[PDB]
RNA sequence: UUAAGUUAUUAAGGGCGCACGGUGGAUGCCUUGGCACUAGAAGCCGAUGAAGGACGUUACUAACGACGAUAUGCUUUGGG
């Protein structure tokens, strides 16, 4: 997911979404220490969604300030 | 046949010369790194936590670089 997607998104919303990405990203390391992974890049692709959403967060309670 | 006399051949190994190899890293050529300077700029950083480190971050990760639990990177504005 893009800034600009996260950007449209609520902080209620943001916050949602940061939660079931490191869920999700907890689960594809789990897989990948049992030898189930075999789509590795989508480690990658959560953890620079995780930063993104992290990075919007970030500008809007430092705008609102 | 005898006597007297003379002189070879031998190379175990060695010497000189030659040929062919090995080892070794000189020499020639080369440069990625240095050395001396010129002109211009700049001449401090730190409790808003520095210099320098430790430990980590990748699909696989021992090391150097980069980066810091947003980790082998995030947003944005321009270039291409």
């Amino acid at each position: 997911m893009k800034a600009k997607e996260i950007r449209d998104l609520t902080t209620s919303e943001i916050e949602e979404q940061i939660k079931s990405s490191k869920e999700e990203l907890f689960n594809l390391r789990f897989q990948l220490a049992t030898g189930q992974l075999e789509e590795t890049a989508r480690i990658r692709t959560v953890r620079k969604t995780i930063a993104r959403l992290k990075t919007v967060a970030r500008e809007r309670e430092i705008e609102q300030s």
